[PDB]
């Protein structure tokens, strides 16, 4: 038993880095078949980021000004394409390593795993939410982009995330693999604000259900409530509106723990209003909204990759 | 920039996963070169696990009673040898995908990525601490016995854990891969004591200098101290005692962030005697021991496998 932040296995992935260097600027590729998926800003000096043209950028670019190493192993880029904020490179060589996999936009509140690399080289795996304001809160230097967040379903690598930049308060802003920004980012160097995040509630509810089923029950209480009456609270503590869809997914925990959805959100309610008081649940101080029900579920019974 | 818990990459140890079977119970080897490395209890009925004599069980047992899968391929145990607390099965075939490795055993407060299995199979990686005490606070579920923890150094997977039991407060224990017990630990079914844990005082500073480097600053002072003068305020919170190698070791970060190693322990003096006052350090409502000062320049720096 016991409840931690877990990331997917990176093997299937960490087969697919392979390091993109165009004249000065080198960052993370994506290697997938016959096809290099990087951002598209790997055209561009440090001046170019201000207002960058990347029509004009790319138009002057060739095959042969863009070196793909996979480990010690070159591959001879030949075909290169830009879609939306990516850049697709076509190589001579598939990749043997390519897994099965299929690119996703993750909404809101869904978590995936991110393998942090330098150089085409794995630093480090981690786990992420996408922000209600389409922000995550990673761990990326200089470098870092290309780097690629992804779910796994048994064999199946679903890739929703390339990171292509930081923004103010160091938060990160990235595309899925089509290269549309998630918010309303773009791939240049200016004054871009995230806007008001918000707590995401399904996860909440989904970890005081872990909570209850490793035995941490203290703010467990007598009362319900109602949807409605839940939902004006949490408003008020820039919660996100917990809907019948969020109720109907946190349906087999309920069912584990015998514990109702609306029961539930009565305790959630006491420790919004009445502050944890100086305690703690799964040993944090703070209410956690980074596990999915799926993800305390995967973790709680224990589904294998 | 960022700080999250991060894990190594696990593609290494992936191909070194395999199923162990013997009658009833199945649980996780380690298959390095012709040999795989699981818990003895492997050989246990939950009967056997009140007070089992180990060298009898096995004396009861021939390599064919041992079912090793390898995803679909089975491996002819052809050997098993009990060492301490692990059982070393022989077999036909040298893993083709064993990486370079060392066995290390690991000291209190160092950290290390556990690959959690089910089967021989990934489930997910995170990060542990060896705590003071030499428990693990993990995620296992049953059949996620002979699941291993290791560091990365460049290309060579240093192992330190196996995963053995759960004890009360659900907290874990394991043995290095020589099958040593970290701690008082005994592979028995009954009530074992962990006794008192102690907060890692030099990871703390590690994680403060996190901070530091991410624009978390509010908790610095202007005062000093003693190393004499801090450990006898740190005793007095079940803090473990600071060494003149703690701060040596806290040299580097020292140096990158222009904070003397005896101005921070000024400041977490602060924070324990007055508390956090309801505000956060790297959006923690707690202070954090399980970033070593190593872990804190590997992230922050972003050194690569
Ligand atoms: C990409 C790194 C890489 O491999 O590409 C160049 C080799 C980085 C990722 C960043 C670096 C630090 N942490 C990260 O998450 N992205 C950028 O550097 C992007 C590139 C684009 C397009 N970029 C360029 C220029 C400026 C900025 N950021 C800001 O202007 C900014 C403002 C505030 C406040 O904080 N950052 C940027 O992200
Ligand atoms: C090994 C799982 C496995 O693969 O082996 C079975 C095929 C498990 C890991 C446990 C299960 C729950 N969480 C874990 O970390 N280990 C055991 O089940 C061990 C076996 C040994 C040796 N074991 C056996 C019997 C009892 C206990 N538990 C306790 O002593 C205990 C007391 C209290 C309170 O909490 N736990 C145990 O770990």
């Amino acid at each position: 038993s016991g409840f931690r932040k877990m990331a997917f296995p990176s093997g299937k992935v960490e087969g697919c880095m392979v390091q993109v260097t165009c004249g000065t600027t080198t960052l993370n590729g994506l290697w997938l078949d016959d096809v290099v998926y990087c951002p598209r800003h790997v055209i561009c000096t440090s001046e170019d980021m201000l207002n960058p043209n990347y029509e004009d950028l790319l138009i002057r670019k060739s095959n042969h000004n863009f070196l793909v190493q996979a480990g010690n192993v070159q591959l001879r880029v030949i075909g290169h394409s830009m879609q939306n904020c990516v850049l697709k490179l076509k190589v001579d060589t598939a990749n043997p390593k390519t897994p099965k996999y299929k690119f996703v936009r993750i909404q809101p509140g869904q978590t995936f795993s991110v393998l942090a690399c330098y150089n085409g080289s794995p630093s480090g795996v981690y786990q992420c939410a996408m922000r209600p304001n389409f922000t995550i809160k990673g761990s990326f230097l200089n470098g870092s982009c290309g780097s690629v967040g992804f779910n796994i379903d048994y064999d199946c690598v679903s890739f929703c995330y390339m990171h292509h930049m930081e923004l103010p308060t160091g938060v990160h802003a990235g595309t899925d693999l089509e290269g549309n920004f998630y918010g309303p980012f773009v791939d240049r160097q200016t004054a871009q604000a995230a806007g008001t995040d918000t707590t995401i509630t399904v996860n909440v509810l989904a970890w005081l259900y872990a909570a209850v089923i490793n035995g941490d029950r203290w703010f467990l209480n007598r009362f319900t409530t109602t949807l409605n009456d839940f939902n004006l609270v949490a408003m008020k503590y820039n919660y996100e509106p917990l809907t019948q869809d969020h109720v109907d997914i946190l349906g087999p925990l309920s069912a584990q723990t015998g514990i109702a959805v609306l029961d539930m959100c009565a305790s959630l309610k006491e420790l919004l209003q009445n502050g944890m008081n100086g305690r703690t649940i799964l040993g944090s101080a703070l209410l956690e909204d980074e596990f999915t029900p799926f993800d305390v579920v995967r973790q709680c019974s224990g589904v294998t990759f």
